């Protein structure tokens, strides 16, 4: 079950609510939503895109920080175990929640040496007050699905929808985007991200054609495993390349007066990729093989093999 200050979580209950009624909760809220952003860099980073997952632990060699961006109703979702430091983030944006946070909590279940030392840490952050009641959803189904655990998971983090609402001009948008995590430190903090690769537009593509949320890191061999992924013909592909901006954000995104300044720029490179790509399974692939990737000498993504 969902675990604050020691004791169970009655839910359903709102987000504010909850912060409201527990100190420790309104206090990292304060100073989450306070901190200024900070501009990470490539090196040691693991950006994770949406409906991805990344898993890895202080053990790792190659990875220091997990993080993700542009999460408008979205939320980022991370789960720590203190005791041995396994720290797995999710971008999670309502897909499939049921079926995410079990991907999630199987995710560090597995690691050992987990009795002796600390315990489950959850932490939520993003979403809005949306008019579509998206952020809302998803903040009742992903507390939900993690109090419907056996194991006692800690409410540490929650700064999700109305918690992480502002308002300009009578139009409504999240104050946190972004978040890392640092894996050896434990410390979340705001953050935003230029180099999101690789293969960005692959993997933003398998998104926008419907896949639904995978796990894109082996901690063991400290690679980047990217497909092989497969889909059909992205409907009217063509058509939606040649619309104006207005109706690429109306359409394309579920909040959309709330994207980031780049969104049209950023889909259209995805609506091209698939549209040069109708079906990738034997063409970017060979012999259903992944695209291996790992962090060189200076801390940048590489291809291998």
């Amino acid at each position: 079950p969902l675990l604050v200050e020691g004791r169970r979580v009655r839910l359903p209950q709102s987000a504010g609510d909850l912060v409201r009624a527990h100190p420790p909760l309104e206090e990292r809220a304060r100073l989450l939503r306070g901190q200024s952003v900070q501009q990470v860099g490539p090196q040691g980073l693991l950006y994770v895109q949406q409906r991805e997952l990344a898993v890895t632990s202080p053990k790792d060699g190659s990875i220091s920080i997990l993080g993700s961006d542009d999460a408008t109703t979205c939320h980022i979702v991370v789960l720590r175990h203190t005791g041995n430091g396994a720290t797995c983030l999710t971008h999670c944006d309502g897909t499939d929640t049921k079926a995410e946070v079990p991907l999630i909590m199987n995710s560090i279940k597995s690691f050992s040496d987990h009795a002796q030392c600390g315990r489950l840490e959850v932490h939520l952050v993003g979403g809005f007050s949306d008019d579509r009641q998206l952020s809302q959803k998803l903040t009742h189904q992903l507390l939900s699905e993690f109090d419907r655990q056996e194991d006692d998971i800690h409410l540490v983090t929650l700064c999700v929808t109305e918690l992480n609402d502002r308002e300009e001009n009578e139009n409504h948008f999240p104050v946190i985007y972004g978040i890392a995590v640092n894996i050896k430190t434990a410390e979340i903090y705001r953050a935003s991200f230029q180099d999101r690769g690789p293969e960005e537009q692959l993997r933003a593509a398998r998104t926008l054609a419907g896949g639904p949320m995978i796990s894109i890191y082996d901690a063991e061999t400290e690679q980047l495993r990217i497909g092989p992924y497969s889909w059909t013909p992205f409907p009217h592909v063509d058509f939606w390349l040649h619309q104006d901006d207005k109706q690429i954000l109306e359409n394309l995104s579920t909040s959309p007066l709330a994207e980031p300044p780049h969104f049209v720029e950023h889909i259209r490179s995805t609506l091209m990729f698939l549209k040069k790509h109708p079906s990738p399974a034997h063409t970017l692939f060979s012999g259903n093989k992944a695209l291996l990737y790992k962090k060189n000498e200076d801390g940048l993504w590489e291809k291998i093999s």
